[PDB]
């Protein structure tokens, strides 16, 4: 039951990895999930929706992820707080490449799709101006921009960024390099007079 | 002759402010531009190749913008050089906003834009990272990043604040802040330790 709909979604995880969504059908969706196309429908109505549903258990991997890290200060430098925060999404979306990708296209063609992402990067944007926040109340941080559009740009950063390199594209920051750039502009921007 | 492909160009860049080029025809193209849909195709194959002509044109007309900056300095200090510079593609792109939303929707499904794109964000990060690199030869910017790579994430940066700006994403940058936003975090990137 859960086991159906489980083996669907790792299906279809599995074959985003080697071509897109456009050329995954759901007759190699079900036949990987050793079902029929009938009892796939039965779960999901279309192949759309399994990206959906795929997308939508990163994002709150990624979410969950930050709540805990959230929860448990690491007892650290500022610059490495920030990093440890940039590090939940390098490893959550990065470990998730095929998903990440497919999850961006699509937001051009599904209303759904783009309103999972805008209600998460709008959360992660309150959750990082609240920590820029605290840091200009303690005296660590100069108050310089909105607090909240300084934050809303070094997010746009990172989706851009961090997917660009998991993509290959060019340009693009080398995968192995692309955590201390960000770092960087964070903390000298977030820190900086 | 230029004159029914400027036009055929016109019509189609008034076309995409009200909607989408998969809603908008060969027809509605030939009919604004007052030709019939066989002249149209002696001057274009396709809708899209129309919308890949727009989008040449916007991208050269930044490059060259950039171009004449680059030869002709303003006698300015180094926060309003790089105001100046990110300013020519506040303003190229966001007078053609509906060329810039779609020709960035475009790079989903059309080679020929995503290597335009690809190309042009190349040089434009080369010669961001060229001045960076001049900057740290004077001694007023700190060896900090490999420039190519900060240049990198900065340029992509851009990108993306300033065309979620310009759609009214959410969320977004509001378009009034958003020039202040990226110059502070260019320069406190570029000059900060
Ligand atoms: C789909 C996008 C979402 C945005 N991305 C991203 O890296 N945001 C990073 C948010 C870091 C929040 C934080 C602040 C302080 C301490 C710990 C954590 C990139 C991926
Ligand atoms: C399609 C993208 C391309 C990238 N975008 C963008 O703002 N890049 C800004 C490059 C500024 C280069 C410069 C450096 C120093 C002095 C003057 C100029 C955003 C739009």
């Amino acid at each position: 039951g859960d086991d159906r709909e489980l083996a669907i979604l790792a299906t279809a995880e599995n074959l985003l990895e080697d071509r897109p969504l456009a050329d995954i059908s759901v007759d190699d969706l079900a036949k990987g999930a050793g079902i029929s196309r009938p009892t796939f429908y039965f779960y999901f109505p279309s192949k759309e929706a399994v990206l959906l549903t795929l997308l939508d258990r990163v994002v709150n991997q990624a979410d969950m992820a930050l709540q805990t890290l959230a929860e448990n200060p690491a007892d650290t430098d500022r610059e490495n707080m920030w990093r440890t925060g940039i590090n939940v999404f390098f490893e959550t979306f990065g470990s998730h490449k095929a998903v990440t990708r497919a999850g961006q296209a699509a937001r051009a063609t599904s209303v759904e799709v783009a309103e999972l992402w805008s209600t998460f990067m709008q959360k992660w944007i309150a959750y990082t101006a609240a920590v820029i926040d605290a840091e200009r109340d303690r005296g660590a941080a100069p108050r310089t921009l909105p607090a909240h559009e300084l934050a809303t740009a070094l997010n746009l950063m990172n989706e851009r960024t961090l997917f660009a390199s998991f993509a290959g594209e060019q340009p693009s920051v080398p995968e192995a390099r692309v955590l201390d750039t960000l770092v960087h502009i964070w903390v000298t921007s977030i820190y900086g007079e």
